[PDB]
């Protein structure tokens, strides 16, 4: 164990990282903090390692990471008039102060929009202060992303800054500069997502839950590595992923790095697809080595019979350490099966678990076992069916006309769920028509089933700040595979006493012809879930048909006769045809 453990991950980090790793730490506790708070508070913690790099045994060297931030965030956050209940924290100790700041957690931050300047202006601000431009990039999205993935985080800072050390200097920089930031804007939010889960797994289901989830998916990638090198990297994952949650972003940082060339100069032992990745910066190491595709899968494997139900000492083997027993039922599993979901494997993987244990404990155990693979058949078919035909309703109404039609489907089934939530949910799932549908029906199941997922847990997130419907309560909190099928079981909810009908969510403005076309269809499906609410038995012919007419006045309005009043009148014809009752 180290002396100063700020030395010792000044160092391992070096000063810039540890820079930008402490000012995400900050904004993802104090989302609410101005920009030049942070960056001064960030400044002295870094003022103040340096003397603890200098010399270890010099005054406050020796506490914790936690306790030296922490003492340094609540000089801010104790301001109760500016921040409300979050000096709550400050009234604490380490460890309780770290557990309070996570919990606080916002994944929904009442933060301004941003504004997105002119290109002529970004590049102008790039060029006199990079540094600024860099963090100030930083800040934003942490406080609006409080479980972003810190080191894949200055990955994105970096590809940020590429963007615009190329695109400033470019004869057409808007034409160069935004669709670098349009990709990285949708590859950040799926980031973000991503890391939400693999939190949210941590934090309420347990360090053996997440094992088994990586077990599962590291096996895909790296079929041909043995059980005990997985084991290894399961291991050294879950410590980083665990580190990164619990908000010791340092560690995280430092540990995920130690693996990113644990695993390169282990390639031959691993994967036989890590040579590129493995040649690249740290940060581009790291993320080409995280989303590597899969590797080819050894040649003839057996079955599976032989050690999971035709050993005589597979009871023996079970009782005698049932972990890493089902790990390797999961790992053998996982390795020959890169077309299913990571979901399913952890259903079959939960279901030769559980057939084990009303199975050993009986009269002749290999006569009551002997049919388990018999029974994956129909967990593996039904997430098959689900694919085809969302796929097929995909293909015929495409990503928008397929959201909408999720929008009006899960507002029934849970119409007191939130507005936003809803619109966010419902076009998210669409996008896994356009991402996964793109596949041969083959390789279709890990991209649609594991993404869902993904999808199911932000509302699941959104909705536990503040819940209104114990049916999402209980999908959410009974257990993490059985999620999606608890959903889909939902049924529309005839309990729901239709909501009156509010003038303004249904009366637009000037400002709307302003806006972009994505924006525009936001700000359409949030009508259209309003609408839902409002009157629930509503047709998917009488639906469809008041959207067009949404769609009609908008292209008249944005034209007309002055603009602002044009949205006016149709909000005047839709209130009087309201009173009308
Ligand atoms: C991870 O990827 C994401 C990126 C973003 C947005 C985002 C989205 C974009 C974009 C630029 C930006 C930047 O916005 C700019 O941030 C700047 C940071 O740099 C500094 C400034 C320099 C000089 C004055 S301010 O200015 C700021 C701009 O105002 C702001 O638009 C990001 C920086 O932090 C964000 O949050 C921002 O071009 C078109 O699409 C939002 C996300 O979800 C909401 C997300 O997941």
């Amino acid at each position: 164990a180290h002396k100063s453990e700020v030395a010792h991950r000044f160092k391992d980090l070096g000063e810039e990282n540890f820079k930008a790793l402490v000012l995400i730490a900050f904004a993802q506790y104090l989302q609410q903090c101005p920009f030049e708070d942070h960056v001064k508070l960030v400044n002295e913690v870094t003022e103040f390692a340096k003397t603890c790099v200098a010399d270890e045994s010099a005054e406050n060297c020796d506490k914790s990471l936690h306790t030296l931030f922490g003492d340094k965030l609540c000089t801010v956050a104790t301001l109760r008039e500016t921040y409300g209940e979050m000096a709550d924290c400050c009234a604490k100790q380490e460890p309780e102060r770290n557990e309070c700041f996570l919990q606080h957690k916002d994944d929904n931050p009442n933060l301004p929009r941003l504004v997105r300047p002119e290109v002529d202006v970004m590049c102008t601000a790039f060029h006199d202060n990079e540094e600024t431009f860099l963090k100030k990039y930083l800040y934003e999205i942490a406080r609006r992303h409080p479980y972003f993935y810190a080191p894949e985080l200055l990955f994105f800072a970096k590809r940020y800054k590429a963007a615009f050390t190329e695109c400033c200097q470019a004869a057409d920089k808007a034409a160069c500069l935004l669709p670098k930031l349009d990709e990285l804007r949708d590859e950040g939010k799926a980031s973000s997502a991503k890391q939400r889960l693999k939190c949210a797994s941590l934090q309420k289901f347990g360090e053996r839950a997440f094992k088994a989830w990586a077990v599962a998916r590291l096996s895909q990638r790296f079929p041909k590595a043995e059980f005990a090198e997985v084991s290894k990297l399961v291991t050294d994952l879950t410590k980083v992923h665990t580190e990164c949650c619990h908000g010791d972003l340092l560690e995280c940082a430092d540990d995920r790095a130690d693996l990113a060339k644990y695993i390169c100069e282990n390639q031959d032992s691993i994967s036989s697809k890590l040579k590129e990745c493995c040649e690249k910066p740290l940060l581009e190491k790291s993320h080409c080595i995280a989303e590597v595709e899969n590797d080819e899968m050894p040649a003839d494997l057996p079955s599976l019979a032989a050690d999971f139900v035709e050993s005589k000492d597979v009871c023996k083997n079970y009782a005698e350490a049932k972990d890493v027993f089902l790990g390797m039922f999961l790992y053998e599993y996982a390795r020959r099966h890169p077309d299913y979901s990571v979901v399913l494997l952890l259903r079959l993987a939960k279901t030769y678990e559980t057939t084990l244990e009303k199975c050993c404990a009986a009269a002749d155990p290999h006569e009551c076992y002997a049919k388990v693979f018999d029974e994956f058949k129909p967990l593996v078919e039904e997430p098959q069916n689900l694919i085809k035909q969302n796929c097929e309703l995909f293909e015929q109404l495409g990503e928008y006309k397929f959201q909408n039609a999720l929008l009006v489907r899960y507002t029934k089934k849970v119409p007191q769920v939130s507005t936003p939530t809803l619109v966010e949910v419902s076009r998210n799932l669409g996008k896994v028509g356009s991402k996964c549908c793109k596949h041969p029906e083959a390789k279709r199941m890990p991209c649609a089933e594991d993404y869902l997922s993904v999808v199911l847990n932000q509302l699941c997130v959104l909705h536990e700040k503040t819940p209104v419907s114990d049916r999402v309560t209980k999908c959410c909190t009974e257990s993490l595979v059985n999620r999606r099928p608890c959903f889909s079981a939902l049924e529309v909810d005839e309990t729901y006493v239709p909501k009156e009908f509010n003038a303004e969510t249904f009366t637009f403005h000037a400002d709307i012809c302003t806006l972009s076309e994505k924006e525009r269809q936001i700000k359409k499906q949030t009508a259209l879930v309003e609408l839902v609410k409002h009157k629930p038995k509503a047709t998917k012919e009488q639906l469809k048909a008041v959207m067009d007419d949404f769609a009609a006045f908008v292209e008249k309005c944005c034209k007309a006769d002055d603009k602002e009043t044009c949205f006016a009148e149709e909000g005047k014809k839709l209130v009087a045809a309201s009173q009308a009752a």
